[PDB]
């Protein structure tokens, strides 16, 4: 079995981003808190942004493997 190992793998990379993406996400959310200026809001924005994506595909990923299973199967 390769196959299935590797969307799992792939989807063990993107929670590991997703660990620190959303940490970076509180830091802005803190500095915006702290100091609401521009480039503070713009970074928000960034991380909220690669937060919802990385999210988004983990979900597709999940799903792939779902259905990979599902075709072993059949």
């Amino acid at each position: 079995m390769s196959t299935l190992k590797e969307v799992q793998d792939n989807i063990t990379l993107h929670e590991q981003r997703l660990v620190t993406t959303r940490q970076k996400l509180k830091d802005a959310e803190r500095a915006v808190e702290l100091d609401p200026d521009d480039v503070n809001k713009s970074t928000l924005q960034s991380r909220r942004a690669a937060v919802s994506a990385l999210e988004t595909k983990l979900g597709e990923l999940k799903r792939e493997l779902a259905d990979l299973i599902a075709a072993q199967k059949l």
